[PDB]
């Protein structure tokens, strides 16, 4: 079971825990999935989410996009830019306690927080271009809703490693902390937010985000062929 | 007499001082539209508007809204963003002098100046989710013209305050000074871009804002249906 | 000979140097297209591009701009810009070593480097509005797309000059060195960045700036007729 819920009073907090790297997987996505079904139940005034000591997370499992079986890797992308999307435009604040680096879909993933506490030493990294990788168009819009003009081209075509007080200025994070008060401190940023006026927070949210969540949700329903553009793109 | 207007050479300086909040009223309106047509009649080379020595604004006033009369609530937030769009494509520089808070339609005020100056204690806020409202769509187009990508995102979903240094980052002032220094501060600031190109600077002005002008234009038009948007939403 | 071209293992090395200010004219133009033609053929990992020890470049010929004959000033005109988006959809990293002010065309020059380094004391500057002018659409498009919103505001409308970290923070420029620095520091970053995958960079270049080249190759082709509403518009 790579992830915990666990109702505080006003708000609920979900941890990431695999053993590792906090992939985000089929299996991790559904962990996720229900467990923010489960704050969705218990209609909490705030949620928190954390990685666990190492990672907020490596992004997605590298090995089912290398193994050259496509149907299940379009489904893992899709569901990561589904989850991130979900996050993006829930109705209640939504808090990440970034607890280590935050990788590729780990850093789209942070981007959809209302509110985003790390410490100084975290690397939160767009790595595709680094590793051979082009970046989809979802998380490009993620990226672009967030990153400054100028950190969202450096995150971007060149894989611009950012950290503590870069990433504050770059608009990757909200707020730097110390490693140890970093759930503390999204736990109580969550209660202050909860404070705010949910309705009034979850139309406002949406109106902010509006043009991007569009192009997100076509993000999503481009992927499959985003990926057979560039299979043939190579081809040639 | 809520409004002071005075020549001084090459500008004019237009100060609010109503009794207490610099509200937005229709009476406070009317007065600085009257004062912004004083400065057209003496084609002065920049503008600087100042509040007093509590606040530049509280916003609008709050029991307009809240008294249930609808008619007369539209007007003013219509003649509220009117002003808006007024000074942001005033052919002349226009220097916010930021004398205390400014507060949702005192931000939004706040924001359409070419360059704004204000101290390190003033808070400004858009509080409208703080106090259960979301942020009418015009407000949206003066904050997202100014803020950065992330800022954008806090000041409005989670009603962010902001101060001083975390302003200036943020997209919110231009430039920081002591206390019985803004006022001063912006008035230099006013001459020296009074000897800048009136029509070039004019012109500039209005390329450097055309969509943001246009979807404000559309934000005054749309207010009165915004807000029955609202109505009836509820009522569901 | 206004330009030189250099190899040096995975990079290259373009460097202007007039007898002065680096002016833009169509000489300038020519040497540089030349200077990237080489690049083009010896398909270097990353490009460097420089001034001389006095400026990156002060931009335009103001002269032929002075002069009333129309046709070669739109032939510099769109021949800046065309180099400018040259290098803005470059498909290897472009690095900006800035050796000194850049004002104008020369800020807009810099603006299309994908890492752009300076020292504190240059000035970047579009001083259009200032000396007259109303910058063109295609300027605005570059630093649209660097600037942070209120920066942008302020570097169009009022001339602002920036310097070092304002110019940092504004998004003018990506990294501060010292003087004696700039260069050297310039090619490090252009062989870390040929390290990065070519075609994955390549790509992700043009997806993180889709639009504003959109937006930019209108700007060349209007320029022309741009001019010409500015002409018949002062006429009345």
């Amino acid at each position: 079971d790579p992830v915990s819920y666990t109702r505080k009073d006003s708000i609920a907090v979900i941890s990431m825990d695999d053993g590792k790297v906090n992939a985000l997987g089929p299996a991790m996505q559904q962990a996720l999935n229900a467990a923010i079904d489960n704050a969705d139940r218990d209609d909490v005034g705030a949620l928190v989410i954390t990685g666990n000591g190492r990672v907020f997370s490596g992004g997605f499992d590298l090995k089912i996009l290398t193994s050259g079986e496509v149907q299940p890797a379009i489904d893992m992308l899709r569901g990561g830019f589904e989850l991130a999307y979900r996050l993006l435009s829930y109705p209640k604040p939504v808090v990440m306690a970034c607890t280590g680096h935050a990788i590729a879909m780990g850093a789209f993933l942070l981007s959809c927080g209302d509110h985003r506490v790390a410490a100084h030493a975290y690397n939160i990294q767009a790595n595709e271009v680094a590793i051979g990788m082009t970046i989809p168009y979802a998380a490009l819009e993620i990226m672009k809703l967030r990153l400054t003009r100028s950190a969202y081209q450096q995150a971007t075509g060149l894989a611009k490693t950012f950290f503590g007080e870069t990433a504050l200025a770059a608009g990757f994070i909200d707020e730097i902390a110390l490693p140890e008060v970093v759930v503390s401190r999204a736990e109580e940023a969550a209660r202050e937010f909860a404070g705010l006026n949910q309705h009034a927070h979850a139309a406002t949210k949406l109106r902010s985000r509006a043009d991007a969540l569009t192009a997100i949700r076509a993000g999503i329903d481009g992927i499959a062929a985003e990926f057979g553009l560039a299979e043939n793109l190579y081809f040639q």
